[PDB]
């Protein structure tokens, strides 16, 4: 295994250490107005050493924008590719790319069985290629990397089933901004080539001048190399033909004969095209090879790409006709005018990339090295696009709560083999498509219109009952004596219990466990833990009575805590934000314990008063002007009192310090330790009166943030002996720091109601000496170094932070842990901020023709560990990485993977038994099993299951950490009849293992491995 902490990588291109390098200046560079007036010797190529130009057709379908994939689909799409079928079966030189398979997939489902015949033979022949194959173009900057393999996957799985092709080019030319995350999926997937385009102005620049636009970009950490994957960089603003024929774009217009006029399309350059003729054909070439030419400057190979499209284009034929028809005239002259020295004609992605290698085979170039990402992207001065890192955050959250239940649905399936009528395949397949559709570069972003993102939310709702249904159908087929169980596959047997999606404020939709002498004595549970190792966590139901114990399957008394069910209101009346506590309705919160991977069962019963094992939460009001609580049968009777500042501590954990206003002021980890401060900050950004205003997807704040007014804040406190917490109703947010005994859990209910043009942002204040630097992860797979820059604008020192971001100085760090992916930064020593929600009125000019203004309640959810790091073995200062610690990482994983709650929907479960997976091997703690999927239908005699493992890296700090077990997934499931590495989507086999034994990763490393059972 590589070590990817103490080595430094040496690469000719590293990003961190360019950006620290270069001066950013945005000047005028002449037709090219980012670049500069490329020249080139004419000598350079001749009949020994020609040019070949690659003329690449496509046309760029956003599965969602300013339509619904439906509207594009019937309006656009189906179109575009039923005349594609019908143009390239015609002209068998014609070629053309396609890339989102989730249309594709809808299209050919549809077409006859004699236009599925056609269409597989022009794929088979070469004319249409897919590029990626994912079912989307994914977002790189909010998307989890769990769910960009999962859409890679999906999109793949159709293509070799239907196509019988498997794409080994990337084509990503709309997200904005790049991560690496993806050539390091891809690379582990069977890709051998990428193309990228929307990344910043300046670097294009840079990396053009040193013709390092082609690169073998590896991730920050590789020292060996393995993980390269060779990567195209566009050079120019946009990738229509304007900007992809060469640096200007006056003429580059006159080439794009879509724009003549009866297309309602034109050149706002001024200049239209031109019907090519015998009679202009020498003097339209002779302008476009020099275009061509100079393009080829700032590549080093004698291969050129030129892409030839922009979105939903190649829709009527007589467009096809005229985009085909001109070019086929410059093809033949140029080709036949041997002064050209210039052999070109309509190709693929992959025959570009096919010829790139052959020539650097033949020893005519050698390509750089390259490590770090491509954020923040900015297209022109300082409209830097960091704010759709938060637009419509609730589903931002939406998208890591479906992801989540998307892998438990699928691994509490995979354990059994099930007969078609369960429905489980189709419920499946429709979940992973809806969450696939969901990481498209319009949707995760938070970047389409109104009447979009609630097509994606319903999408998504359905999605969520899908994995619902066949999650509590495994419950019941795991849990029940075989002998006993009786299925009826469309009944409910569980209901799940989410206490933090939509969360309380948001809607109020889990059900209430009721308990009665005179109706129902008790109520079964059950837990899952999708993790691959034994967890506790602390689980929580509504009851009907305060009075109820907890008990395991073995009758096991289990130490319980009830509290109030607190609801905030905004009260028109009094307008002030206060608590009310129901009298009907009550929380029981206890510790579960899990088996990896498994299943355990508890009873909660009901008594005539207080239990054994049972304890009451006290309940603290402060504020002035208080009224009475009642809380019906609960126990003990509100306290009251002025605002004042107060001090928490459970268990052994951290003692922690608040305000008057509620917020965290100091964090002491142990009762000798000191009072580190670490104080929470509510601010505000405002929008420019003057020039670009910010939108959905630009942050152009009109300076640094202001101060919430607070006022005087109801602050409610609840002291249990499992879980106490501190909750504030703020204006547009209601607080809460949870605390159950290690690093509090932070919850936030944002509301920002009608505040147009704000940004609200949630800002952590310490005395942590770190300078300039800080950390954030790249789709929550990888933290990667950035350094605050002030001779950017502020909006250009904000990153995703799709699942944390820490700051650290030689002794002590602060990480913040993210349960959705939004923006934010360190923009002073000793400071993290995040953004919570943003409501603007206008439109930032990119297309999407509206601002935000359908903003709703989110709750967003935050893990806040802060740690002595002197101990850590860190990479060295020049290292681009950064790791988390076990307690960081475990903190994230409480976050994205919480135990999943089941309470049984009938009155008596006949057969219940209290655990699965005891027996199932509790792995280290830095490998988890991603994902688990039976690749089989029950009528395969030869049944597959899929998994694919990933092994982070933690720092070692001191702690001895022992006493694990071996993980061999390829022996979870009985009568293994062989072992296989595959690529990460399982479409192909890499090797056969011996003993049929799936061996562990390296650290950072991720394998797939499918297991046959006989
Ligand atoms: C799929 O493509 C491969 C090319 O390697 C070919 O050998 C095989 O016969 C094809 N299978 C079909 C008919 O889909
Ligand atoms: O995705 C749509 C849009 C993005 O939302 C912003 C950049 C320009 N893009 C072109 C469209 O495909
Ligand atoms: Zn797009």
């Amino acid at each position: 295994c590589q070590d990817v902490v103490q080595d430094v990588p040496n690469v000719d291109v590293q990003m961190l250490e360019l950006y620290d390098r270069m001066s950013f200046k945005d000047i005028d560079g002449g037709v090219w107005k980012q670049g500069w007036n490329i020249k080139y010797d004419p000598l350079k190529y001749n009949a020994h050493h020609k040019l070949k130009v690659f003329v690449v057709p496509h046309s760029h379908n956003d599965p969602g924008w300013i339509q619904t994939f439906e509207e594009y689909y019937q309006h656009d799409t189906k179109h575009i590719l039923s005349n594609a079928l019908r143009h390239l079966h015609d002209n068998p030189e014609m070629k053309f790319i396609w890339a989102e398979i989730s249309y594709f997939a809808r299209f050919y489902h549809d077409l006859g069985e004699n236009k599925k015949l056609q269409m597989k033979s022009i794929v088979k022949n070469g004319q249409l290629e897919f590029v990626t194959g994912g079912w989307v173009m994914p977002d790189e900057a909010n998307s989890h990397w769990r769910n960009v393999l999962l859409q890679l996957t999906e999109g793949q799985t159709w293509l070799k089933q239907f196509m019988n092709v498997t794409p080994t080019a990337s084509w990503a030319i709309d997200p904005f901004g790049h991560s690496p995350t993806m050539p390091y999926i891809l690379q582990k997937s069977g890709f051998k080539n990428m193309l990228i385009q929307r990344t910043h102005y300046s670097v294009k620049k840079e990396l053009a001048q040193q013709r390092q636009l082609e690169f073998l970009w590896r991730q920050i950490w590789d020292n060996k190399g393995d993980t390269a994957l060779f990567t195209h960089m566009m050079p120019f603003y946009s990738y229509d033909i304007p900007h992809t024929c060469g640096p200007d774009p006056k003429v580059c217009c006159q080439f794009d004969f879509k724009r003549m006029g009866s297309f309602g399309l034109s050149c706002p350059w001024k200049v239209p095209p031109r019907t090519i003729s015998d009679q202009n054909v020498a003097a339209r070439s002779d302008l476009l090879v020099d275009q061509w030419k100079k393009k080829a400057e700032l590549y080093r190979t004698n291969v050129l790409l030129i892409p030839l499209g922009d979105d939903f284009r190649f829709k009527q034929n007589t467009e096809w006709d005229v985009q085909r028809v001109n070019y086929e005239r410059l093809f033949e002259h140029i080709n036949s005018q041997a002064h050209f020295n210039v052999q070109a004609q309509f190709g693929t992605l992959q025959e570009y990339f096919d010829a790139v290698h052959q020539a650097e085979r033949a020893g005519q170039a050698e390509f750089p090295t390259l490590s770090g990402d491509f954020f923040t992207y900015a297209d022109r001065s300082d409209n830097y696009w960091s704010g759709y890192y938060t637009s419509r955050p609730y589903h931002k959250r939406m998208d890591r709560v479906l992801m989540h239940y998307v892998r438990a649905a699928e691994m509490l399936s995979a354990w059994h083999s099930w007969d078609g009528m369960a429905r489980i395949e189709e419920r499946l397949e429709q979940a992973r498509r809806e969450l696939s559709l969901f990481q498209h570069h319009d949707g995760i972003t938070g970047t389409a219109k109104t009447h979009v993102v609630v097509d994606y939310e319903q999408r998504m709702q359905e999605a969520l009952k899908a994995c619902q249904m066949v999650m509590q159908q495994s419950v019941y087929r795991l849990l029940t004596k075989p002998s006993i169980y009786s299925p009826d596959f469309s009944f409910s047997y569980f209901t799940l219990d989410d206490s933090r999606w939509p969360g309380s404020g948001v809607e109020d939709s889990r059900t209430t466990i009721i308990l009665g002498e005179d109706i129902l004595p008790s109520k079964h549970v059950v837990m899952h833990n999708t993790l691959p190792h034994w967890r506790e966590q602390l689980v929580d139901f509504y009851v009907s009575s305060p009075f109820v114990s907890v008990t395991d399957l073995a009758n096991n008394p289990v130490e319980a805590q009830v509290s109030p069910v607190w609801s905030w209101h905004h009260d028109t009346l009094t307008k002030t934000i206060h608590p009310q506590g129901s009298t009907t309705k009550y929380r029981i919160i206890f510790k579960a314990r899990v088996p990896p991977m498994g299943l355990a069962t508890y009873v909660l019963t009901i008594s005539d008063s207080k239990p054994e094992h049972t304890s009451y939460a006290s309940n603290l009001l402060l504020r002035k002007n208080p009224t009475s609580l009642p809380l019906g049968q609960y126990p003990e009777d509100v306290k009251f009192g002025d605002p004042r500042e107060i001090s928490l501590r459970v268990g052994n954990g951290p003692t922690l310090a608040f305000s008057e206003q509620g917020l965290l002021k100091s964090i002491q980890l142990t009762q000798d330790s000191p009072h580190v401060p670490v104080h929470f900050k509510f601010l505000k950004y405002g929008v420019r009166s003057h020039g670009d205003r910010s939108g959905a997807y630009l942050f152009l704040p009109n300076g640094p943030a202001s101060p919430v007014e607070l006022g005087q804040p109801v602050v409610l406190v609840t002291k249990g002996k499992l879980e106490s917490s501190v909750s504030v109703g703020l204006p547009s947010v209601v607080h809460q720091t949870i605390m159950r005994g290690g690093a509090p859990e932070i919850r936030n209910l944002v509301d920002i109601g009608s505040l147009d043009n704000t940004e609200i942002v949630m800002r952590l204040e310490t005395h942590i000496d770190s300078g300039d630097i800080f950390y954030t992860d790249l789709n929550g797979l990888q933290f990667i170094k950035r350094r605050r820059l002030d001779k950017l604008p502020l909006q250009a020192n904000y990153y995703p932070i799709p699942s944390g971001m820490f700051i650290e100085d030689a002794n002590t760090r602060l990480t913040l842990l993210t349960g959705q992916p939004l923006g934010g930064s360190s923009l002073a020593s000793g400071e993290l901020e995040i953004m919570q929600d943003r409501r603007l009125a206008s439109d930032d000019e990119r297309g999407l023709g509206q601002g935000v203004l359908d903003n709703k309640p989110v709750l967003h959810i935050y893990r806040l560990v802060l740690e002595k790091v002197n101990n850590c073995v860190r990479p060295s200062k020049l290292h681009p990485a950064g790791y988390l610690t076990s307690a960081a990482h475990k903190a994230s994983q409480s976050l994205l993977d919480p135990l999943d709650k089941f309470i049984f929907a009938e009155n008596e479960w006949i057969g219940a038994q209290g655990q699965f997976g005891g027996d199932h091997p509790s792995a280290r703690e830095d490998l988890d099993v991603s994902v688990m999927r039976r690749l089989t239908k029950s009528s395969a005699k030869t049944q597959r299951v899929g998994y694919v493992l990933h092994r982070t890296n933690l720092m070692q700090c001191g702690t001895p950490e022992e006493h694990t077990q071996k993980l061999d997934v390829c022996h979870l499931l009985p009568n293994v009849a062989r072992c296989e590495r595959t690529t990460l989507t399982f479409l192909q086999n890499l090797e056969h293992l011996d003993g049929m034994v799936a061996p562990e990763v390296c650290p950072m490393e991720t394998a797939a491995y499918v297991s046959s059972h006989s």
